[PDB]
């Protein structure tokens, strides 16, 4: 397992739009494409990623190639990221992983804001970390997946994803 197989179970594949958990135009494996309620909006933007008249539906291949450029994007943010950088570099490989999931649903910037459970997790205290975690709407909405990458921090393996 690896962040791309972990985040293809948590996000699914679709390639048709479609509105996410909070009701936002997304398409691919949890590509987001905009937060407006207007459906040409989102095949506005759609278009503009693929870079083609795609008329709201891609291929698997463009699925997975916006989703190789979300990834990245992700882990770029953490890097640059003066509060997230420290954090992850102090974590072992599963972590990491646990840490972009987070990033690549809610943003570095809305991760950035779990500073308590942020200064638990570089601390090495888990299981404080993951009743920390889950104090926070993002559990409360999407507790499943919350609950798998919870586990993820507090264990350090895979097995919430076997
Ligand atoms: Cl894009
Ligand atoms: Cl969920
Ligand atoms: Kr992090
Ligand atoms: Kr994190
Ligand atoms: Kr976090």
């Amino acid at each position: 397992m690896n962040i791309f197989e972990m985040l293809r179970i948590d996000e699914g594949l679709r390639l048709k739009i479609y509105k996410d958990t909070e009701g936002y135009y997304t398409i691919g494996i949890g590509h987001l494409l905009t937060k407006s309620p207007s459906l040409n909006a989102a095949k506005s933007e759609l278009d503009k990623a693929i870079g083609r008249n795609t008329n709201g539906v891609i291929t698997k291949d463009e699925a997975e190639k916006l989703f190789n450029q979300d990834v990245d994007a992700a882990v770029r943010g953490i890097l640059r990221n003066a509060k997230l950088k420290p954090v992850y570099d102090s974590l072992d490989a599963v972590r990491r992983a646990a840490a972009i999931n987070m990033v690549f649903q809610m943003g570095e910037t809305g991760v950035a804001g779990f500073t308590n459970s942020l200064r638990m997790l570089q601390q090495k205290r888990w299981d404080e970390a993951a009743v920390n975690l889950a104090k926070s709407r993002w559990y409360n909405q999407t507790p499943n997946r919350a609950k798998r990458v919870i586990t993820t921090f507090r264990t350090g393996t895979w097995d919430a994803y076997k």
